[PDB]
C-alpha cells in the first residue's frame, strides 16, 4: 500500500464517500475514529469488530504517561495498545489549553505544568511532530495556537497567523525525518474563528505549504450546532477539494450528518465513551440515559435495529442495573454499543452518498432521531 | 442431563477428580468458581473461555440490587446476566455478619440494613432458599449462622447447633418447591469452628439430613493457612465421601492445592477478581504487583506458560502503565488473566490426580511458587 492516497468514489452535493489508503490499512470515508488514549473500557479487537478503521491517540496524554520515548523503546503506540491498523495523533494543543495549569505561551511553543503531578513540559511545534514520530502516527496533526471561545476579531487572527507560522514548522519537521516524511502522512488545521476572511487567509496559507489533510479547527469549542454548520459552509470549500476534511472533535449523531453534508470527511469524538460510562445510549430514535429507573425491567436492547454485539446479547434492565451499581462491565457494554452505533451511522452515510440518497437520509434521519 | 449427577473418576491419597452433571453443564472438579457477581470486569463468554464451567452469585448483594424478585420477573440470573451454564448462590450468610449493619440476630433469622441505604431486610432459612429460586440457582447453599473468628467452645457450638436446624429447615424449605427440588441441588454447610467434636456433630447432623454436597464453613474467616490446613485434616474425612466437597471462599493458588491434598473438591474466591483491579497478578514464580515500577519497559507476559488471551496479546509493561493509570481497560485484562490462570490450575490440578501424580506436582508447584 501507499503511504497515503485519498480516492473519492462518490459524491452528493458537497458530500462525498471514499477511501484514503496508508500502509497499515485502509479508511473508509466519511470515517469516525473512536478516541483510543482516559482509554476505551475496549480491547482492539471489539474496536475493530465495531466497524473502526482508524483510532486517535491524544498526544498530551500520552506525553505525560507512559511518556511518548519510553513508548518508542515499547516499540510505538500500535505495539503497546495492540491496534495494528491507523492511527492518528492530535497534536496535544487544545489540551494543554484545557487541562494543564502554569501555561506559557510564547512565539516558540508553550510550557505548561501537568495536570497530574505538577511536573514541567515544554510542546513547540518540533516537539510535537518528535513526540508523534516517537508515538510512530499514521496520520500526524501540525501543532497549533488554539484561542478561548468566543474570540475578538484581533485574537482569532493573531492566533491564526501564528498557527500557520507553526504549520510551516510543523511540515518542515516533518520533512525532516525520512522515516516520517515516508510512512506517515501530516495534516494542517485551518484557524480564523467564525470569521470568513481568516478562515480564507488560513486555508490559502495551509494550500501553499501543501498537507495530506485539512482539519477545521476552532468547533466544537462552546458554539451551538446553527454557528459551527454556518461556519462550515463557508470554510469546508476553502480547503484543497481533493484531499481529506476533517472535523477535530465533533461530535453528536445529528452533528456528524450535518457536517457530512457539508463536505466533512472524518470526525473524532470522546462523546460515545465518555457520555457511554455516563450512562448515555446513541439510539435511531435519539439518545437514551440508561439509569432512568424506566428501563430497570426493560427486555428490549439498547437500541432496536442496532446489529452490535451487545444488543444481540443483553437488555436494557440488565445495562441498567450494571450502570447504577458503578460496574465496569457496564461501561463495557455501554461504550461497545455507542462506538458500534456510530460505526452503523458512518456505514448508512457511506452507503447512501454512494447510491445518490444522503439528502433523503440526513432528513429521514433527522425526523427520527428528533421525534 | 440429570438434575446431579457427581461421578469421581480417579483418586490420589484424599484427593479426587470427576464430573458433576446437571441440567445446565457439566462441572470439572476440582473446580474454581469465578465470582460473578462487584461484578466481573469479564462478558460470561471471556468467563467462559478462560475454562470456567459454573460461577458464583452473591444472594446477599443481588437481594440489595437489582432485587430478587426484578431477577425473577426479567427471567432468571442466568437470562440477566447472560452466563447459561451453571450457577451456584451463597446464602448470603457471612456478607450479612459482615457487610450489613443494624444486624438483629435470632433463631428465626436476621433482620438488617442495608449497607447502600440503610434499607431493611431480613433472610432466614426459608427466605434464602426462595431467593436463590428466584434466581434460579443451579446449586443452592442452605442459610447458615456464621460466628466471628475467633470463636469460643460455647459460641461455636451453638452457631454450629443452630446451623444444623436451620440446615434442616433450608432442606425442607427447598424439598417443598417443585421446581427447585427436580432442577437445582441443594449443598449444606459444616460447621464447628476448630473444634474436632463439634465438626463431626456437624457432619452426622448433615449427612443425616441429606444433601447434594457439603461444604466445608467457618473457614477463610482470619486463620492462619496452617490452622485451616489442620482443620481440613480432621473434618473433610467426616463428610460423606461420595458427594462433593467445597470449601466456601478459597482462597491463594497454594491454598487450593493444599486444600485438594486433603479432599476438598470446589473452590470460590474474590481474590482472582479483587486482586486483579488491585495490581496482583497470579504466575507459576508466586504473585507480582504489577504497578511496581520494575515492570514498566518488560515487554515480557503477566506469566511466560500461561496460554490465556492476555498473556497472548499485551505486555506487563501496557498493563502496568493501564493500572496505574486507573484505565478500566487494565482491570479487564488483570481480571482475565487470572481467572484464566485459576482455572490453568485447575487442569493441571485435575490432569495430575488423573494421572496418579498429584502429589509429585504439588511440591514442584510449591518449590516455585514460593521461590
Ligand atoms: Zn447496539
Ligand atoms: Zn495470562
Amino acid at each position: 500500500r501507499p503511504r497515503f492516497s485519498f480516492s473519492i468514489a462518490a459524491r452528493e452535493g458537497k458530500a462525498r464517500t471514499g477511501t484514503i489508503e496508508m500502509k497499515r490499512g485502509v479508511i473508509r470515508t466519511p470515517a469516525f475514529m473512536p478516541v483510543g488514549t482516559t482509554v476505551m473500557a475496549l480491547k482492539p479487537e471489539t474496536v475493530r469488530a465495531t466497524g473502526a478503521d482508524i483510532i486517535l491517540g491524544n498526544t498530551y496524554h500520552l506525553m505525560l504517561r507512559p511518556g511518548a520515548e519510553r513508548i518508542a523503546k515499547l516499540g510505538g503506540l500500535h505495539s503497546f495498545m495492540g491496534w495494528d491498523r491507523p492511527i492518528l495523533t492530535d497534536s496535544g494543543g487544545y489540551q494543554v489549553m484545557s487541562l494543564s495549569s502554569l501555561t506559557k505561551q510564547s512565539e516558540e511553543g508553550v510550557t505548561f505544568k501537568s495536570h497530574l503531578d505538577g511536573s514541567r513540559h515544554m510542546l513547540s511545534p518540533e516537539r510535537s511532530i518528535e513526540i508523534q514520530h516517537l508515538l510512530g502516527s499514521d496520520i500526524v496533526m501540525a501543532f497549533d495556537e488554539c484561542t478561548p471561545y468566543p474570540a475578538t476579531p484581533s485574537r482569532a487572527a493573531s492566533s491564526m497567523e501564528r498557527s500557520m507560522r507553526w504549520a510551516k514548522r510543523s511540515r518542515d519537521a516533518f520533512d525532516s525525518r525520512k522515516e516520517q516524511a515516508e510512512n506517515a502522512a501530516l495534516f494542517g488545521i485551518q484557524q480564523g474563528s467564525v470569521f470568513e476572511n481568516l478562515r480564507q487567509q488560513s486555508a490559502d496559507a495551509l494550500a501553499e505549504i501543501g498537507f495530506d489533510g485539512y482539519a477545521v479547527g476552532g468547533l466544537a469549542v462552546g458554539e451551538g450546532q446553527d454557528e459551527m454548520f454556518r461556519v462550515l459552509d463557508f470554510s469546508v470549500p476553502m480547503l484543497p477539494d481533493d484531499k481529506p476534511h476533517y472535523l477535530m472533535g465533533v461530535g453528536k449523531p445529528d452533528d456528524i450528518v450535518g457536517a457530512v453534508e457539508r463536505g466533512i470527511d472524518m470526525f473524532d469524538c470522546v462523546l460515545p465513551t465518555r457520555s457511554g460510562r455516563n450512562g448515555q445510549a446513541f439510539t435511531w430514535d435519539g439518545p437514551i440515559n440508561i439509569r432512568n429507573a424506566r428501563f430497570s425491567e426493560d427486555l428490549k436492547p439498547l437500541d432496536s435495529e442496532c446489529h452490535c454485539a451487545v444488543c444481540q446479547k443483553w437488555s436494557r434492565a440488565y445495562i441498567h442495573h450494571l450502570i447504577r451499581a458503578g460496574e465496569i462491565l457496564g461501561a463495557m457494554l455501554m461504550t461497545e454499543h455507542n462506538i458500534a452505533f456510530y460505526q452503523q451511522l458512518m456505514q448508512k452515510i457511506r452507503d447512501s452518498i454512494s447510491e445518490g440518497r444522503f439528502s433523503q437520509f440526513a432528513q429521514d434521519f433527522r425526523a427520527r432521531y428528533f421525534a
